[PDB]
């Protein structure tokens, strides 16, 4: 039959969706949410053989297990365990797009588990087996019979094995096909992997069960009166003894309870629902459920008869919420969400795409403990246990339908073709029907880039009839299309058009105000944080915080989808598409996350942490107005610490309660500060610190941040007048100059510093040369390739201007004594075949007090594209474990990506100036600096820096971080300028006008000595 | 597999559906919708075989011809040729009710055709074949290899046989069945029959092939300029050569062409549609497409090469006309539609549910005639032939998807199941990919009693999405669900509330104006045709022209579904449900046609015929004011004809053409009428008719009447004296009355005239006595059954209250001798046991002149229910040849159905005056009679009568029509009063209030002497 290549068969004898069952025989076992001793899992040891197709699988498989098979963990994804390779691919499909078609040759999973059933399983009641996730479908046989068929990698697949099962020992084998029809709609761009992924699992329920609960909350004007309605549906024999109670309880104390026999009201000419019954329970002032206070009720759906027996229990986390938009806006509880969100895929770069409960948390503590509210499951419905968690911690979650078309075209060729729309109604119905009683989720996603087709606007409306709690959202077409309630673009711009036919990105702002819209704006996917990004971020938040009707977006993305690979030695490194032998592939466009795939963050999630902060801060004279940006709590865990600084050096702290009530203000009278004798700018630092520690996070956990320049007193004291004169030593090859044991050599062919002593040690390896580019971020390349070059990417730009190749020609280098000092003037063009890029002029004076300060004037041609950097650069010989610096930080931060940053006294080891991004490029910038200290040098001006033990010349030319090795002595970029890095998108030029290095003329100076 | 026990398949290896194909290789074929050579039918002699269950057929009948296997013709239902019974049942299914489970006694038609098929057929392109209806679903073989499967009865199944066919001799094996998963949604109540009931045919299409069309006209503000826009879709391989031209034809005129290479416009981020192109015609003052006026254009499709080289043709009809609902109004072309509709089941006698080209032809004639504009696809896709006829006669159609699940409990079991959305899709997605070209469907139907479930809403905003041009309704769930752009209940009463729980039928016009209720409403059935029925017809039509937003209804039903059966002379009768054997059965509720199954007009149909007149008529003092209720032409065929009539006798007439624009008004002065000699009432009736033959009419045909009473003279002038006396005999037994040879005989122990002599000729075969029932119409009956009693039913409560049982006791009854006559004073007391239900009081007057004048007082208990009638009956002796009236006709008309009759002097065969209903019950009548004649007899009055060879107690005892014998003499009914037919519905009381004899006290008079 190959039911794998046919889109009309999508399951045989697959069981219905329904809410997480557990069977429990005892009602406080349920309210509890104790283990119920009905619901076995089957994860562990399996056996496993892999096959190039499905022909290939031998007949005695079934009957007995192949002594070929290996013994494998369940679950797990097979690539993870070497069989074939996990391909990568990001638009175009992994396989040969010829719908509904599959390769011939298609990888097999032969997977099989002998198990023990106790009698009493099969002398009363239903037995299912529950596959909570299998990629991409499935045979199943129980005891050499087969029992069904399923498609859809995300959701479960359920059969009845009642009638299969034996007393004792018992063998399942289940035949996975990596591709089936099911694979055109999942084009999610990851790693392509297959197997039996998510829990296996059995379930005891009797003949006489619930089948279905709903549960449903609505409320008065004023939130102070709720009514939960419970919808119960059964299966098996009717009697007029059965009944239905639902209790609901807060903590242990029971709020309401309801008991009804079965019977539904009239509905239609035939009558009602026999088999159905609704309860409706009153909760005066109901503990309402936010992300902010996730108040969690119990409610116990128990099935039993009218003397009092119980047959089984079932039961759910509720959250009293109401999600609505009203009036454009997107409401909770009567109140504007502002999101906080990010996009997050499911994956362990250990495991593959199997999730454990470690992991998942781990994500939502980091998630919370950086300002995150919000959370979209792309692409697909999550592991069971995702939302549970999402319901307890709080965090909002959009659930979103495992259909994806993006190498479709074009994009909308299976969505709006009717012979595709039973498949995709499947994959949304049975989402729903799973996951319909998390407070949670509060909007429905019908997928993602599969264009707009009419299977969209059906499925749309099928959801509004069944549900109408949640909103209803979908990007394709447009963002903006009959099958969405929210205006939901991805990469859309905050002021700059992208008018893509028939699909424009619009301003995020323009987009609200177009003739006749008026629904919110939430992007599904924004700010992608590929590599060294986010630049721009503040820009967002800005204007979401501006807008009412802009509530906020969901960032691209959490994790680096990386992989583990072990070289000659054994030693693990981080690996993307291409790596493991996948062809055609997309390289590092699989690394967009905001944490690496050990957690473990880039810099942008500090930029993202402090842009999401919920209180926001003024400064008029000595008052701080501090804003808070909280909807439904109070600050009750908050204290506001202060410091005041000169240049760094503390004066004056302190710390105030804060008492602020949501959307609520509070002033902060500063006292009188004393005013410093010596110069210097003042600073004023203020941090939100939490007190005591809460479900996610510890005690001390700063939540927000700000800073202010306070008083600044200029520098008017002469130095005191040197004693010693430096004298100048003139030679055909070098002007030298010296003062005491210390030696500065110009190199006069080539005009630059080449080489410093103190006694017989020498400080440059390499000579103080002009350097104005930088080793190619992400976004700098886009998808420029060695094959397909985008000559309109910022590194091909650079490239084709000779910018990389461009020489440096001495144009004059002159040496005069002045009074006190020796003055080194130069000139230099840096041209590439007759064209001048760039001219840079400098002074070296150097003094008695061993200050040698340098002054930099340096011309870029109009008609050049904007250099990636203005700045100097040099090998110092140096190698010393700490690197201080008075500027921003203590984090990696660049020009349209430094909110986060502090100005302060920082200290660090070296290899914390170093950021370890998995392709490399320029990294560990500060910026704002006004002293740097390394070894025994200090620079003195307001520059931008790096320092490593890589060159941007070793940066550029390695292709992942750990064939990186580390030089001699210590690499030095010193910037007057540097260009933003972008982040929008990394697929276009992402970097705003106003971080652009356009000026024409630059100007910078610089004063080096000996601290 | 057991694919018919699934509704996860509905399919096997289906093709997709599109509009009607011929492939024609030649565009002057396609032009003129020659036949196409591409297109092959298959129809003819098939060999059959009947097996009770699938697993009962053997093995050899897939590679060889079964021995016991007869030859039948192809299409055709088995149950025609009798090899099962066809089931009946009307609500209750007619299997096991456990879905998808169908019985294990599956009746299985086993039909296999041995062909031949050319090489050049198998050479190049592709060869499928077509199944234009298979009842319920069927596998198919093709020389012993397997092909495919396909469920849903109404819509035709393609398969591709290219790979299965050989050169020269070639087998079909098709195994239909009579049960599937299929026959859930398939629960309409009619015959329940199987089989290959529509057309089987060879379509030849090359590999570079049209694949699908559709065809959109859209206009400006006056409908004075339109574009017609054409989307071609191919199949095969793309070349830069290829092109498609669109061409328009007004009869032999090219009126607009274009022509364009392949390739859509973008439609987003991935391009558009390479295999696709879109045309735009521009036509200025198209001839716009009504049911007035079915003006058409032909398009021609080309698929082509640069150079000039047809590759292949495609073609349809095309009507210009705008369909929306704006301001609560369904318009076409800008004008408020009144829909004068009916329900067209499929139903042939002879046949079953197969369709031919002269039945449909016939039906369209009729229902034209008859002022029917709209037809309502009761409740599957039709034959494709009748869309067809639709598109060239001009009738609204509304398409109704195959989907009626009335059975279930409650009736959206399945349709509120996301499991049932696939299978429940494919009946809605393939009806609209067949028919969406075709001009006559106006209005999409989501199918029948199907409750309102979320596919109902799901498929509702598919059709939304993907043609916007034709409104969507369903009646489901209580008529006004957001499933549906029209109100459009079945049986809504127009003044009486029926407040069902969740499902009220309120009355039409308070359901339009309930709060926040904006819609149009249109009933999708109402004046349920069951029977002597139809009474209260124009109190829907009054309202209907009254309020605008009333815009019309489809009666239930056009034709009554008897079968024939033959007795043991051979002699054909009509047989209901119940008669072939079948049980449980719904009796006669399958015959509620407006005509009977041969087509012959029930009396019921002139009555709809007047009150859907398209001209309406008012009288002031001279004046005729005619209105045209047409929406587009002008009244170019209408002459009006005017007759002036005293008491029958024609005093004058004349005619006047009619030149009246769409909704205007003419005005026609009448001549000077000369006053009349005689005295009486004058009446003048007009009627409009149509000179000319068209499509639909012959020359002559008369379209609309109309009757109005004019001066009356009341006659004031005495009599001549008569000089002889009558005389008065007494005996103990008797008293008689002598004039010359005249006698009458009164009995004295029961108080009634018992006979009459003129000479030695006998008058009477039974007495003249009062009758206060009926022979029950089905009305009178609903539902009642002799196992099932339904108190509530007037058959019943008569029943209950003695009526039929009432035996007269006498009160009085006295002889006076007057001055030139001889009065006889009687009365009697109807009782039933120990109550009085009726007392009746006479005198009988009979003078010098031969004329018995009688008078009636009845008396009418007021707690008895109201009684079917109150007049006289007798039993004459004479059996004459012909009737004479002065009163209302021709045809049989009833107090709540007389408004299509006319007062005039009518004379028909004595056989005319008997409906032949096929369940019997009292009929014939005919109202407001002032004179009858019949033999030697004259009576005199102001009352209703029947006359015919059938008392009203055999028609009461026979079930059928054929088993009724003329009763020696004639049996004479003459009413004074008669109680309304009703008709609303058949299953409750629907005769209104002012047609219930409820006024307590009753008079009338009548003559009775010598013609
Ligand atoms: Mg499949
Ligand atoms: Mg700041
Ligand atoms: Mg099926
Ligand atoms: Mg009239
Ligand atoms: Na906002
Ligand atoms: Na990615
Ligand atoms: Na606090
Ligand atoms: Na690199
Ligand atoms: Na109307
Ligand atoms: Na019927
Ligand atoms: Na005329
Ligand atoms: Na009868």
């Amino acid at each position: 039959r190959r039911d794998w290549e046919n889109p009309g068969v999508t399951q045989l004898n697959r069981l219905a969706a329904h809410p997480p069952f557990a069977s429990w025989r005892n009602s406080e076992e349920a309210r509890t949410d104790r283990p119920s001793q009905q619901l076995r899992s089957l994860n562990g040891e399996w056996r496993f053989a892999w096959f190039p197709a499905p022909e290939a699988v031998p007949e005695s498989w079934l009957e007995c297990d192949l002594p070929e098979a290996d013994t494998v963990v369940v679950p797990s994804n097979w690539q993870m365990h070497g069989y074939d390779a996990p391909i990568y691919t990001n638009v175009t499909y992994p396989i040969t797009v010829n719908p509904p078609f599959v390769p011939t040759e298609n990888p097999t999973g032969c997977y099989s588990l002998t198990f023990n059933v106790d009698e009493s399983w099969l002398q009363e009641g239903q037995t299912r087996i529950i596959f909570d996730g299998v990629n991409s479908a499935f045979h199943l046989w129980c005891n050499g019979r087969w029992v069904g068929y399923g498609q859809d990698s995300r959701l479960p697949s359920e059969f009845d094995l009642s009638a299969f099962l034996r007393a004792g020992e018992n063998r399942l084998a289940v035949m996975v096909l990596r591709w089936s029809d099911g694979s055109y709609l999942e084009d999610q761009d990851m790693w392509r992997m297959s197997g039996i992924f998510r829990d296996v699992s059995l379930l005891h329920k009797p003949t006489t069960q619930i089948s279905d609960f709903h549960v449903a909350t609505r409320f008065n004007d004023d939130f102070s009166r709720a009514v939960l309605e419970a919808e119960v549906q059964m299966c098996g024999e009717l009697r007029d003894y059965l009944r239905v109670t639902v209790s609901l309880w807060q903590g242990e104390t029971q709020v309401a309870s309801g008991t009804a026999p079965f019977g539904g009201e009239i509905i239609d000419e035939r009558g009602g629902y026999a088999d159905r019954v609704t309860l409706r329970l009153n909760v005066e002032n109901p503990k309402l459920w936010s992300a902010e206070i996730p108040n969690l009720y119990r409610a116990v759906v128990e099935l039993h008869t009218a003397d009092g027996t119980l047959i089984e229990a079932e039961a759910c986390d509720v959250g009293f919420r109401e999600v609505r938009i009203e009036n454009g806006l997107l409401l909770l509880n009567g109140k504007p969400l502002l999101i906080r969100g990010v996009n997050r895929h499911e994956h362990h770069p250990l495991h593959g795409q199997v999730m454990d409960e470690q992991t998942m948390v781990q994500d939502i503590l980091l998630m919370k403990q950086n300002n995150f509210n919000a959370v979209r499951c792309s692409h697909y419905p999550n592991h069971p246990l995702w939302y549970t968690l999402c319901d307890r911690y709080g965090l909002y979650v959009v659930d979103e339908a495992n259909i994806q078309t993006h190498g479709m075209v074009p994009m909308n060729r299976l969505t709006d073709d009717p012979r595709w729309l039973p498949a995709m109604s499947e994959r949304v119905t049975r989402m729903v029907q799973r996951d319909r009683n998390h407070p949670s989720v509060i909007i429905w996603s019908l997928g993602n880039e599969s264009g707009h087709g009419a299977n969209h606007d059906a499925l749309y409306r099928w959801i509004k009839s069944v549900d109408p709690s949640r909103p209803v959202q979908y990007e394709g077409g447009g963002a903006d299309t009959t099958a969405t309630d929210i205006i939901c673009p991805m990469y859309a711009r905050v002021d700059e058009d992208q008018p893509f036919p028939a699909v424009p990105k619009w301003s995020i702002k323009k987009w609200l105000s177009l003739p006749g819209e008026t629904r919110p704006l939430i992007l599904c996917e924004y700010a992608h944080a590929m590599g060294n990004s986010l630049g721009g971020f503040a820009k967002y938040w800005q204007a979401f915080r501006q807008y009412p009707r802009l509530q906020g977006g969901f960032v691209w993305d959490w994790v680096d989808q990386s992989l583990i690979k072990y070289d000659e030695n054994g030693n693990p490194w981080s690996a993307y598409g291409g790596d493991f032998g996948d062809t055609p592939n997309d390289r590092q466009f699989c690394m967009n996350g905001l944490v690496f795939a050990d957690r473990t963050p880039h810099p942008a999630l500090t930029e993202a942490k402090h842009q999401q902060q919920f209180f926001q801060f003024r400064l008029s004279g000595q008052t701080i107005e501090v804003t808070s940006e909280y909807l439904f709590r109070h600050s009750d865990n908050e204290l506001l610490h202060w410091m005041v600084a000169l240049d760094g050096k503390p004066l004056a702290s302190g710390e105030v309660p804060l008492d602020v009530a949501p959307q609520g203000k509070q002033l902060i009278e500063l006292p009188e500060l004393p005013q410093p004798e010596s110069a210097g700018q003042l600073w004023l630092t203020v941090r939100v610190v939490q007190p005591n520690a809460t479900a996610w996070s510890e005690a001390g956990h700063i939540s927000a941040w700000q800073q202010w320049r306070l008083a600044e007193n200029l520098s008017v004291t002469l130095p005191a007048a040197s004693h010693a004169i430096p004298h100048l030593t003139t030679s055909e090859m070098d002007f030298c100059i010296e003062l005491g044991n210390k030696r500065w050599q110009f190199n006069r062919q080539s005009g630059f510093l080449s080489q410093m002593w103190i006694g017989d040690k020498k400080q440059l390896l390499t000579p103080l040369r002009d350097q104005f580019t930088r080793a190619p971020l992400d976004n700098d390349i886009g998808v420029s390739e060695a094959t397909r070059i985008d000559p309109n990417a910022w590194v091909e730009r650079w490239k084709a201007a000779g910018h990389y190749q461009a020489e440096a020609a001495l144009l004059q280098c002159t040496a005069d004594t002045l009074a006190d000092a020796v003055l080194i003037t130069t000139a230099h063009a840096w041209q590439h075949q007759g064209k001048t890029l760039f001219i840079s002029r400098k002074t070296y004076r150097i003094d008695g007090s061993g200050q040698m300060a340098i002054t930099v004037d340096v011309e870029v041609a109009s008609d050049t594209p904007h250099p990636a950097r203005i700045g100097l650069n040099c090998q110092l010989a140096q190698v010393a474990e700490r690197v201080n610096w008075l500027g921003l930080g203590p984090q990696e931060n660049y020009p349209d990506r430094l909110t986060a940053a502090c100005f302060d006294r920082w200290d660090l080891p070296l290899s914390d100036m170093y950021t370890p991004y998995v392709f490399p490029s320029e990294n560990g910038l500060r910026c704002g600096t006004r002293e740097l200290n390394y070894g025994p040098h200090q620079w003195r001006g307001d520059f931008q820096f790096n320092i490593s033990r890589y060159s941007q010349q070793q940066l550029m030319e390695t292709s992942h971080r750990h064939l990186l090795h580390a030089e001699e002595g210590t690499w030095l970029n010193i910037d007057g300028f540097h260009m933003g890095i972008g982040g929008d998108d990394s697929w276009s030029p992402s970097v705003s006008a106003e971080f652009q290095l356009s000026a024409g003329r630059y100007h910078y100076q610089l004063v080096w000595c000996q601290k």
